[PDB]
This record gives structure tokens, sequence and C-alpha cells, in this order.
């Protein structure tokens, strides 16, 4: 089945069992501590979210979510998006395409009653962009446990080989269904490739996943950016300014493009980084 | 050889054109007026250019280059912007991918003593994106005359046909080089499949275009947009707004990506637009 690695594994092996399998888990991928903040940011969001074309409005039933985490979550805009393991493993994965950046961070919460999905991939279908077993890679979502993943409150359903088929297929003898169980702060790796559903949650308790999205900074991501603060973007990384479209980014020919007089987005306007943030000061 | 139309023409014709032939000109794009405030426009930054891996670090001897035009010319972000017919041309040709965006707007001078190119397509060759005769379109070049293109000042060669090749190829006798004349404010429109070169500018004068790249919203333009303020954002329309990178956009499934809260970016934080610019002002 799908292959089990620890955060200090090597991103090689990751990586090849992403390709070879469309799937990898990493087990302890975020802290107890780590999952702990999140669950806090996301709280009040979500709450009301649920007290409630545009994808808003095809939310399924029992289903809450929220997007935009950078906007809010001081965890996911340092810890998250600076993440070392993450950006080793997709510095190779994404290699062919070049440099890579946040397609979206976001929290799913499935209620009691969530029922289990249709089988679907992750990866958008454009007429532009190559897809298929031999495409590059368009998508990976480190699709993050932020509480338990277990019989009841549902194991996402995989059909192992299915990264190989141009259809979605269907599990047989030789690609059956892996229910992956995770612990909060596990993750599975979930290539655009992989054909997978959620299962029903029949527990009492909310099952909540936290995507974080990563494509090739060649394609548009699906949250927005543009409206964060010049102060905010500058208590970040420049690696995590990257990821929110701030920064230019790389492609193969390596020439960079998103610039500035045709040179680096953030040289060109003074944009500073690892500023002190309001939220950790008094 | 190429079809030239006029800013009256239909553009299901003009679109027409484009498909087929890979290439076609629409006579007086720009009034002069607008020629002249753009031309006013990008004087210093060319100058300032001209007196001095990142792609400003490749510009041909004797060219000099000017990018990101929204940034400063107020005649590019309202009436470049907001051009009816470049509107009602890129919705047909796009159709596919579902909606379009600013990929950069520049100006390049060619300076006297410039050589003529190689043969080359303008579409960056990326691994995730089809390209070829067959393939959905990747960008439009609005290459628009900002001075006269002729024998002297050097016209574009385009070989005719080549848009249905795969390879760049060569002119034959059934795909002869056009050399398009252009006057101040015509515009050669120009897919990312025509084989085309610039010619030597072997007069005494200075030979500017001003390419308006527009690509498919699915793809990350080459100018970046996001050190932009809100307040010169806010005196734009929302369609101008949408062409860099402040709106959601539409993709065929039609629903929206680039967003905030899963819904449309500018709404969700309360954008405004049309609102007065300090440079109309006293
Ligand atoms: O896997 C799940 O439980 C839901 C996440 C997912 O598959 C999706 O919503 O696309
Ligand atoms: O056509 C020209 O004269 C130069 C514009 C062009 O072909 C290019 O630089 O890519
Ligand atoms: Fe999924
Ligand atoms: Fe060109
Ligand atoms: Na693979
Ligand atoms: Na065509």
């Amino acid at each position: 089945g799908t292959k089990r690695f620890s955060i200090q594994s090597d991103p090689v092996e990751i990586h090849r069992a992403i390709v070879e399998d469309g799937v990898a888990i990493i087990e302890g991928f975020l802290t107890p501590e780590q999952v702990q903040k999140l669950n806090k940011d996301v709280d009040a969001p979500l709450k009301a979210d649920r007290e409630q074309f545009w994808l808003a409005d095809f939310i399924p039933d029992h289903v809450a979510r929220v997007h935009n985490l950078v906007d809010f979550s001081h965890c996911f805009r340092h810890e998250i998006l600076n993440h070392e393991l993450l950006h080793k493993i997709c510095r190779l994965t994404f290699e062919e395409s070049g440099d890579y950046w946040l397609g979206y961070g976001a929290v799913i919460e499935n209620g009691p009653g969530t029922t289990e999905q249709k089988w679907h991939r992750d990866q958008p279908r454009y007429p532009l962009v190559k897809e298929g077993p031999d495409a590059p890679e368009g998508m990976l979502n480190f699709f993050t446990a932020l509480t338990d993943f277990d019989a009841e409150t549902g194991k996402t359903q995989y059909i192992l080989g299915s990264n190989k088929r141009v259809e979605l297929g269907e599990p047989d003898a030789d690609h059956p269904i892996e229910y992956v169980g995770l612990k909060p702060g596990d993750t599975t790796i979930v290539s655009g490739k992989i054909t997978h559903r959620g299962s029903d949650n029949r527990s009492d308790k909310m099952r909540r996943a936290m995507p974080i999205m990563i494509i090739p900074s060649i394609l548009t991501p699906f949250d927005a950016t543009c409206h964060l603060s010049r102060e905010l973007v500058e208590t970040m990384t420049p690696l995590a300014q990257k990821m929110i479209c701030r920064r230019s980014v790389m492609i193969p020919a390596k020439t960079g493009i998103w610039c500035v007089n045709m040179r680096e987005a953030g040289e060109q306007i003074g944009l500073k980084s690892n500023q002190r943030a309001k939220e950790d000061a008094e």
C-alpha cells in the first residue's frame, strides 16, 4: 500500500513514491502544537461558515470550509509556508516546470452527517494544460489532518494504481481501495493524478483537514493574495513571500517571470522581509 | 496576405483571421492622440534604460524596453485596458479557456542599428502547456506601432502559413514572408503560433512598438501587478482591474478562481472602482 514516511525521511524517496504511486503519507508532518494553533485559528471562521458560479455555493451538506488562511493564520504564514520538507519535496516534484507556489491553503470541516464523495482527482481540467499518467505534475495537495481520520470520522479512499490510468477507474483486484487513517498532524501528499474520495463522517466529531495545495507558479492560484497589506507581507520570509505571489518565479528556458522592470518583483519595489509581526508583539 | 481590418470591423471576422492565419492587422486600433500620450509616457523610462537570469539582461544591442506600463501610464491603464474591440476579440479567442488578462504591457524601442531577429514564436514553451497548430490559443499579442514601421525603420516579417506547422519553418513558395508595414496606432494581432522576426532598423529613427500581451487568466503574467496601490487600482474600471489580477476570473467547468472566501476577490474586500485619479485632478 501507500508508503508511510516520517519528518526525517529522504525527500528523494518521498518524491519517488509520489511519482510511482500518486500518493505518499508523512506521519508527524506537523507537530501537535502546530495542529493546536491551526485549529484555534479556524474555529471562529468555520463556526461562521457553518452558521450560514462561486465554489462557495457548492459546498456539500454538513461541510464547512474556510480559505485564504495566509490572511489570518500566523502559524500558516510563518510555519507552514516555510516547512522545510514540504519545500524539498515540491522542488523535486515540480523540477520540470520550474518554481511552485500556493494554489490555496484552506481548512475543510466535515461535520457528522457528511456523505462519501464521488471518485475524483483534485486537478482542475483546463484545455490548455496537459493531464494524464504521462503529463508533468500539475499539483500536489499536502492534505493534512487536523483531527483524527479513522473508521468513524472517515478515512479518505485512494484507488491504488489510478495515477497510471487515463480514466478515474474503479477499484479492481489490482487496484484496491486503500483507506488511509491519519492522526492529527499526519499528511497525505496527493498528486493531481490519483483517484480518490472522502468517506462518510458517521461519528459525533468534526473531521478537519487542511489541504495545502501547491501548484507550478506558471499557473494562477485558486486563492487570491493581492489584497494582503505590504505590512503583513513584509513580516514573511522571502520564500513564503514567493509562495503568495509577491516575488518573481523561475521557469526553465532558468529565467524569471512575474517581474517588475523585467527583474525581481520584490527587489524592484524595495520589499522588506522577516519584519516583526504585530501579533507577536505586545 | 494578412487581412487588414479597421476599428469598425466585425470581431468575428478578426477572430476567424487569427484562427486561420495566425495574424491579423487592425488599422487605426489606437488614435493618433493615444499614440502621442503613450509615447510621452515612455520617453523618460526609455531614455533611462538606453542610458545604461532576468530578461532585462538579454535585451539586444540598440534596443531599449520598458515594462509594467500600468504602473505609470494613465492612457494604458484607462484607455488601452478598456479597449472595446480588444476585449471582443479576446473573449472569442480565449473562449475555450475562459477569461483572459494582461500578460504584459511594454514598449520596445528599436534604435538605429537594431539587427534582424531570429525566427521565433512569442509563446513561452512550458512542459505543462499544450502548444502547436491544434492546441488552444495560449496568447495574443496586440503588437501596436507607436511610430512608423516601414522599409527603413523595419517591418516585422511573418511566415504566412506557419501557424499550421509544428516546426518554426522556413519561407517557401507556399509560405512566403509577409513584411507588415504599420502606421502609428495600427496593430498586428500576433497569435502564439505564427513564426516571425523583426527586421533591421537601418534608419535614423527610433522604432517603437507597444506589445499588449494577453493570456488566459489560468496562467501567470510576465509583469507583476502585486505592488500597485489600492488607491491606483480603485481608479480603474472593474474590467481593467480584472486585467491586472485584482478580480476573480472565470474558467469553464463557468466558475471563479483567484478568490477570497471562495467568492469574488474584489467584492470580498470592498474594492472600489472608477474613482477619480490624482493625475486627472488639480
Ligand atoms: O478527502 C477528503 O476527505 C475531502 C478532500 C477531498 O477529497 C476533496 O474535497 O477534494
Ligand atoms: O516584431 C518585432 O519587431 C519585435 C517584436 C518581436 O518580434 C519580439 O521581440 O518578440
Ligand atoms: Fe480530493
Ligand atoms: Fe515576436
Ligand atoms: Na507518475
Ligand atoms: Na489556428
